[PDB]
């Protein structure tokens, strides 16, 4: 079915961890896409086979504009391929480091683009439990595009703990709510340039996270600030729904369609 033999390689997009991203051509149809070439021995090394195949299953199934496409994979002797669809536009996390700070246009366009993703996700159970900007890739019409179902699995069932909520940080159990809490990180972070809950050690974003230690600086208006603080709530049952956050007055006002 599939072979490296298939396409031309070319730029790199991206590097890891277990492997980079690589911009590629397919031969037979000339479509351009990118090709994520994880290393076996690394996997291996982390024990996340069972994770990755996991990944890889759901991923692959997954049909919306706002959630980057799984076309296939395949494997030789030594490393993993994935066939993934190429965002013309890059990260997210590039063009914050860009701009420091986006508009509140951006940030709810973003926002409502990433609930309408969750939505669609949350519908076929599946919890993401990973949104940050790193994984966040942008579009030909800089349309929000989620990356890396690495870390999902079917609801209810690491490196920086930024963008995780307090019921998954302490072990406890965590259901579709936990994509809430990283809304509000994300939404949070787009608006500031900067997490919440960012510290210069994991120990000390703990204690913010389970303390939901959060102040807004001057120029967050008040409509960003309900959304925000409705979202970063310690109990999950307490944070608003997709449809709640889609239909709020700041992004009702903001957003686009
Ligand atoms: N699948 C995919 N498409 C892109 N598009 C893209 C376009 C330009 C750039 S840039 N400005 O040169 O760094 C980067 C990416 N990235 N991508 C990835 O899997 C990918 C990712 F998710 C995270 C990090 C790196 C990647 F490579
Ligand atoms: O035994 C292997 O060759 C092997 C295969 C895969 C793999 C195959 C299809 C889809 C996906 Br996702 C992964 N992964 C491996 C791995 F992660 C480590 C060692 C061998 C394999």
């Amino acid at each position: 079915q599939w072979a490296l033999e298939d396409f031309e390689i070319g730029r790199p997009l991206g590097k890891g961890k277990f492997g980079n991203v690589y911009l590629a051509r397919e031969k037979q149809s000339k479509f351009i896409l990118a090709l994520k070439v994880l290393f076996k021995a690394q996997l291996e090394k982390a024990g996340v086979e069972h994770q990755l195949r996991r990944e890889v299953e759901i991923q692959s199934h997954l049909r919306h504009p706002n959630i980057l496409r799984l076309y296939g994979y395949f494997h030789d002797a030594t490393r993993v391929y994935l066939i993934l669809e190429y965002a013309p536009l890059g990260t997210v996390y590039r063009e914050l480091q860009k701009l420091s700070k986006f508009d509140e246009q951006r940030t709810a366009t973003y926002i409502t683009e990433l609930a309408n993703a969750l939505s669609y996700c949350h519908s076929k159970r599946v919890i993401h439990r990973d949104i940050k900007p790193e994984n966040l890739l942008l579009g030909s019409a800089g349309e929000l595009k989620i990356a890396d179902f690495g870390w999902s699995v079917h609801a209810p069932s690491c490196g920086t703990l930024d963008y995780l909520p307090p019921e998954m940080i302490e072990g406890r159990m965590h259901d579709e709510k936990v994509d809430l809490w990283s809304l509000g990180v994300l939404c949070y972070e787009f608006l500031v340039g900067k997490p919440p809950f960012e510290a210069n050690t994991y120990q000390e974003t703990y204690k913010r996270i389970s303390r939901v230690e959060f102040t807004f600086p001057d120029f967050v208006t008040e409509g960003a600030r309900d959304l925000i603080s409705r979202l970063l709530k310690h109990n999950p049952s307490q944070r608003p729904m997709l449809r709640e956050v889609l239909e709020h007055p700041w992004i009702t006002a903001n957003s686009s369609k």
